[PDB]
């Protein structure tokens, strides 16, 4: 069971190739998920200079395993059991009035380790606009419940949800997700029934950390069953 693999405190990496707009970044990021309490600790660097986008617009693409899952919904959680061979996980992020990031991701076990290895393109972004004029409020912003659906056609499921970020000078950024993940194995998995994810964020900055990055606290909790 891909589930038992989560019982405990299990160390993350992730790896982030970008291109926003022809021009190309890379993050880096590590530290540990609890599924138990569906806590994620993580940092981010960037290793390729001063970042094009807001972090904020990175949090989602930047391992949903970790959600914990109530008793009572165990049966629903898709994404450990595609582990340890793991799921693809897809996204296209419509910012409201500005570009979009289509991100394909692979979410799996490489060792003792749930590693995270994204490609994100981003295309028809505004420099006059929030993004790259870096003018969203360094936070979490209001998220929206993930609502996932199971989508039997490819053995995986679907999920929806609107980010808001804060706009520095007031308003709401809109980043509409449309999500995919299928797993990577021919193993069976858990199709569930329809449900949602409660997240809570919360960004912050390493005072010894020199290059431009993000401190990362997640509680992600599956319910609606």
């Amino acid at each position: 069971k891909g589930e038992e693999l989560f019982t405990g405190v299990v160390p993350i990496l992730v790896e982030l190739d970008g291109d926003v707009n022809g021009h190309k970044f890379s993050v880096s990021g590590e530290g540990e998920g609890d599924a138990t309490y569906g806590k994620l600790t993580l940092k981010f660097i960037s290793t390729t200079g001063k970042l094009p986008v807001p972090w904020p617009t990175l949090v989602t693409t930047l391992v949903q395993c970790f959600a914990r899952y109530p008793d009572h919904m165990k049966r629903h959680d898709f994404f450990k059991s595609a582990m340890p061979e793991g799921y693809v996980q897809e996204r296209t992020i419509f910012f409201k009035d500005d570009g979009n990031y289509k991100t394909r991701a692979e979410v799996k076990f490489e060792g003792d380790t749930l590693v995270n290895r994204i490609e994100l393109k981003g295309i028809d972004f505004k420099e006059d606009g929030n993004i790259l004029g870096h003018k969203l409020e360094y936070n979490g912003g209001c998220e929206d419940n993930v609502y996932i659906t199971a989508d039997k056609q490819k053995n995986g499921i679907k999920a929806n949800f609107k980010i808001r970020h804060n706009i520095e000078d007031g308003g709401v950024q809109l980043a509409d997700h449309y999500q995919q993940n299928t797993p990577i194995g021919d193993g069976p998995v858990l199709l569930p029934d329809n449900h949602y994810l409660s997240t809570c964020s919360k960004l912050s900055k390493d005072p010894n950390e020199k290059r431009d990055h993000m401190v990362f606290l997640e509680f992600v909790t599956a319910a609606g069953i």
